[PDB]
């Protein structure tokens, strides 16, 4: 199933790569032939950042979901929150809500409630940092808080 | 510190990302970017099947790997493929491999011979490297006789992997 492209910058990986099928520290590229998932490496660096040490270990989640689609999408949530979790038991999540420009009031205070009560204190999901609703489509207030939330949680891990 | 972003597709991750670093599918499976603020590597994962796919079984017991040199560097590349090896072999003792020298153009025949002697007497049944199925020469750059039997072998063990 993957196909991974490993060996010292600048041996011709990515340019063999292209020649089979007719920088970025990882590229990951479907080939379609059977079809394999191909990962091509730049160096040692970008191998050893996915060992499952830290793959599993050191990282921390954006769950994102589409507000405008309601409160099913929050409930959407669940499988993500327990495949997270299952991945890592010490991984913190911030939760985004997306598409906050095409939201109504009722949505928003729906989906709020819906975290607050079924996703916000609760084992084993993960421990979720915080919450932020979103038009992630242009600069605004709401989106560089998310982006000091994201700074915040980095650092403090 | 890595960022994983989830979420099912269509839900905005691409476009948050980018709006936040401004500071077949339609769409690629798994972006891998990095985010100088600190620099985050960030994942961006388009929906739940490319989510399972990165689980640590599959990324280190269902992988097969194309080790690349440049052989117009010499031998001394050759021997830069042996922390790759004991690397790959830490993953799985079992992980196919297909050694493949490129800058075929470049070279010396002689460049080539002592390559392959090296690779022949040095890589090639050894306890424990992992299990080294084939070696190709090619220039990268273009198709060839020799690139396509690359292809071929990448099939032949694909298939056998499964
Ligand atoms: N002449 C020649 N140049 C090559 C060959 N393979 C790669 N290159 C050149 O080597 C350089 C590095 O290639 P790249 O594909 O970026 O290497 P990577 O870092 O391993 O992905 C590029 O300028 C390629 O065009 C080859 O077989 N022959
Ligand atoms: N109106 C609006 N559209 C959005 C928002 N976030 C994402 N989109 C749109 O949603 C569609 C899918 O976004 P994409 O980033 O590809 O979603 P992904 O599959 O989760 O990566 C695009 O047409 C985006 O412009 C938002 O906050 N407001
Ligand atoms: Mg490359
Ligand atoms: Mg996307």
């Amino acid at each position: 199933m993957k196909l991974m492209i490993v060996g010292n910058t600048g041996s011709g990986k990515t340019t063999l790569l292209q020649q089979l099928m007719k920088t970025v520290g990882i590229d990951v590229k479907d080939w379609p032939i059977l079809v394999l998932n191909v990962w091509d490496f730049a160096g040692r660096e970008e191998f050893y950042s996915t060992h499952p040490h830290f793959m599993t270990q050191r990282a921390l989640y954006l769950a994102v979901y589409d507000l405008s689609k309601g409160q099913a999408e929050v409930d959407a949530m669940k499988p993500w929150l327990f495949n997270i979790k299952a991945r890592a038991s010490s991984s913190p999540v911030i939760l985004v809500g997306t598409h906050l420009d095409v939201s109504d009031e009722k949505q928003r205070k729906a989906c709020m409630s819906k975290i607050t009560k079924e996703l916000l204190n609760k084992r084993g999901f993960p421990a979720i940092r915080d919450y932020h609703f979103v038009n992630a489509t242009e600069e605004s207030d709401a989106l560089a808080k998310l982006r000091k939330t994201i700074i915040n949680e980095s650092l403090n891990f």
